[PDB]
């Protein structure tokens, strides 16, 4: 259930995410700072209202949204998007959608692990997280 998301999530591993930033138009200097650290990512909700904080040296960020329900988000890269999260099945997936393209980042929990699917076109990035006690 949604439920299983909630609370407090540290990266333990990595694969294809300077790749993914590349595909962003991250500039170099910037994925060298994003990488350098294990962010962590906190879920919550009050009501209906979901909070997804992240938390690192590169950037700090806060997004409230409801299931189902378009918003504004400013990304930690500072694109201006238009966003949804929904829930397909186990799958939590956030979609942005800006200038005519998109990019998912789904979250699924397997084996107690969180697993973060970050797709922009063949860029696909895996960023593994466990969960804090
Ligand atoms: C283009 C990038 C900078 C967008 C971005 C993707 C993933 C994260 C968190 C979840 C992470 O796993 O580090 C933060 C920002």
């Amino acid at each position: 259930m949604v439920d299983a998301f909630l609370g407090t999530w540290k990266l333990v591993d990595s694969k294809n995410f300077d790749d993914y930033m590349k595909s962003l138009g991250v500039g170099f200097a910037t994925r060298q700072v994003a990488s350098m650290t294990k962010p962590t990512t906190i879920i919550e909700k009050n009501g209906d209202i979901l909070t997804l904080k992240t938390h690192s040296t590169f950037k700090n960020t806060e997004i409230s949204f409801k299931l189902g329900v378009e918003f504004d988000e400013t990304t930690a890269d500072d694109r201006k998007v238009k966003s949804i999260v929904t829930l397909d099945g186990g799958k939590l997936v956030h979609l942005q959608k800006w200038d005519g393209q998109e990019t998912t980042l789904v979250r699924e929990l397997i084996d107690g692990k969180l697993i973060l699917t970050l797709t922009h076109g063949t860029a696909v990035c895996t960023r593994t997280y466990e969960k804090e006690a």
